[PDB]
């Protein structure tokens, strides 16, 4: 866990509320995530300020999170449509700007786990409350990467080339 933990030295993190699987399952296959312009602005400044930005993900109504990821690059616009799954009242052109990432895991860690973390941030509730893009205070946010089980199917050695 030492380059885990050098990954997260000084980081910034930030909830994701995907609404479906589906989505979240593609972003762990190609790399990619979008989300709606409010919190796309926020990641693009969190980028360029911080030596990593994680997200960490959470289905709606699952009850877990399903793993974490830091950027690689800000959002861009022009691309190959990623075939999300809209929700209701989600257009494609608003999911337009594609960042790239790197899981750092893919394993679930459910809600019961991280009952004892509550983020600063948003009124010191339960880290597993928040809106879709949530800041999540760095204690915090280090604390609940460190409570995912390990996934051994990941090498750290290429992502801290990139900090
Ligand atoms: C690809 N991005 C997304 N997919 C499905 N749902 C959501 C929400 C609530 N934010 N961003 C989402």
């Amino acid at each position: 866990t030492s380059k885990l933990k050098y990954v997260l030295q000084d980081a910034r993190f930030f909830l994701i509320k995907s609404n479906n699987h589906e989505n979240v399952s593609l972003a762990k296959a190609k790399g990619v995530w979008s989300t709606l312009p409010v919190n796309e602005k926020k990641l693009n400044l969190a980028f360029r300020s911080a030596r990593s930005v994680i997200l960490i993900f959470s289905v709606r109504e699952s009850g877990k999170f399903q793993g974490f990821a830091r950027l690689s690059s800000e959002s861009h616009h022009g691309g190959s449509p990623i075939h999300w799954v809209l929700p209701a009242g989600m257009s494609a052109k608003m999911l337009g700007g594609v960042f790239k990432i790197d899981w750092i895991c893919r394993r679930e860690l459910p809600f019961t786990k991280s009952a004892h973390l509550t983020n600063p941030w948003n009124e010191h509730k339960p880290v597993k409350i928040g809106r879709d893009g949530q800041e999540i205070e760095l204690e915090c946010g280090t604390q609940l990467c460190l409570l995912f089980p390990p996934d051994e199917s990941i090498d750290l050695y290429q992502v801290i080339h990139k900090m």
